[PDB]
DNA sequence: GCCATGGCTAGTA
DNA sequence: CTACTAGCCATGG
């Protein structure tokens, strides 16, 4: 397969994830057939348009953090979002925004 | 072909 | 817990 169906799979999963629960990136790199497309998994999601109705921010790091998402501070963003569907986040030593995967993981 | 970048991750230690 | 490899693998130059 190529890299926009690739895509697009990866956006029909995402957009499966019951509000207010997650999933891990490498999760849906397995899902949709892809067990070593994690990676990928993370572009797909860098490049939706702000407009999205895809819930990106269900979506993350295999450790059940937010990711550095580096290039700057912004996915504030993404623990603002899910904090808005009552998840509960907290802090680490070191900034690492954090939540409780067993709980929130959507394991359908 | 190369390289340097990255929302990654089991392993290690 | 935190760091650190080692693999992974598409992009854009």
């Amino acid at each position: 397969m190529r890299m926009d169906e690739f895509y697009t799979k990866v956006y029909d999963a995402v957009c499966e994830i019951p509000y207010g629960k997650v999933s891990t990136y490498g999760e849906i790199a397995r899902y949709v057939g892809m067990p070593s497309y994690a990676r990928q998994v993370g572009q797909a999601m860098k490049h939706l348009h702000p407009e999205t109705h895809v819930p990106w921010h269900r979506v993350i790091n295999s450790r059940g953090t937010i990711s550095k998402r580096d290039i700057s501070a912004g996915e504030q963003r993404q623990k603002d979002r899910l904090e808005e569907e009552g998840v509960e986040i907290y802090q680490t030593s070191l900034g690492e925004y954090k939540l409780n995967l067993p709980e929130y993981m959507w394991k359908p």
